């Protein structure tokens, strides 16, 4: 007659950032329970070893199961090896996009749902050699190889997991919109698009197979999904 | 009637690992100058940001140009994403390949000399998906994207510079001997065979395009280095 449900829990990682946000507000208005381990804002300190994340994150899910552990960290900066500043600019992609994933990776291994999503963020100008963007394009790279390593072995994920990374093109980010005001906007991707996609995955459906790496793809203001 | 040459200097990083040794034996008999950055031995801290790293590296060398900047620093640690300590060795083999391997393309750009040798070292295990390797895998993955992106752009490399990595499968090393002690080594690389490679390619001959990933094959114990 009556059947109680169990709210479902994500562990949302780089929730301060514009795809974070638009994430975040997607997942609330799924109802879903939504753990920013970023938040209350740089609440996690970027110079923390992968073991720290690994504690920080375990810690902000105790006593929970994860249904999703989606990360969506991470900036961008320029440079080649000519650059000094390449050094430090490559160290903190390494550190927010390439250490998140593999402390995230660890805790959905071992708070994570059965059918459960870990879903990483790549860049689809990373499956080409970058040499204007070292930090960036190698950050990315790991994070792709990361991905396609963890699905390779389904032994030490919850039964029936998925592993996906994004890659991305080119978002409509405000950033995006100021650095180039007089720019076509037809083949950047909505935010929304993004984030709806994130939240139907977590939710079960549509799935490519583990350890794919999703090209996000926008002609005309429309967006596939493509692996 | 007589012409007077100049010493070839190697900025060599990772002197104290088996292949490290094998490698500074091989320019000493060679007549090089070498720079060992990392000894008089755990010279410089694994605990080094790579701006640090970059700062170590140039002042090693101040008032130098060098002919060749070796990195064949790195250990081996196993771990899934199962493994709690999976963060803590990861985090390792970042810093001592893709940490050292991003400030070594800094000062080879900026104090190289022309027909310049920048090699760096990956793992032909890396060219697949490594789920009993995650750190391992994902951190020589990084180093041959590192190499390739590098390669891509050579204006910012001294003229005719080249960029190569080597991607061993096993090396006979005492490490492997002692944790394989009743293997068939018919296929295990002779740690001089590698060194008298590096050499060779230092003194300007035999090299293949700038940015290939060079796997060291050994069959019958004999060695070829195949892109």
């Amino acid at each position: 007659l009556y059947f109680q449900g169990h709210m479902k829990n994500v562990l949302l990682i780089g929730a301060c950032g514009a795809l974070g946000r638009a994430v975040a507000n997607a997942f609330a208005k799924g109802k879903w329970s939504i753990i920013s381990v970023d938040q209350a804002c740089g609440a996690v300190n970027p110079a923390s070893s992968i073991e720290e994340l690994q504690q920080a994150y375990k810690s902000a899910v105790t006593g929970l199961k994860v249904d999703a552990v989606i990360n969506v960290a991470g900036g961008w900066a320029g440079g080649s090896v000519a650059d000094a500043r390449t050094a430090a600019s490559t160290e903190l992609m390494l550190r927010q996009s390439l250490f998140s994933s593999v402390a995230a990776a660890h805790v959905f291994s071992t708070q994570g749902e059965k059918d459960g999503l870990l879903l990483l963020t790549g860049a689809a100008a990373a499956l080409s050699p970058t040499p204007g963007m070292i930090g960036y394009g190698t950050a990315k790279s790991a994070v792709h190889f990361l991905c396609q390593s963890i699905a390779a072995d389904p032994s030490v994920l919850p039964t029936d997991a998925s592993v996906l990374a994004i890659l991305p093109t080119i978002l409509d980010t405000p950033g995006n919109r100021s650095a180039m005001p007089h720019a076509d906007r037809s083949t950047w991707t909505s935010l929304e698009d993004v984030a709806q996609q994130i939240v139907e995955w977590s939710n079960g459906s549509r799935r490519p197979a583990s350890g794919s790496l999703v090209k996000i793809v926008t002609e005309n203001s429309k967006t596939r999904f493509i692996v």
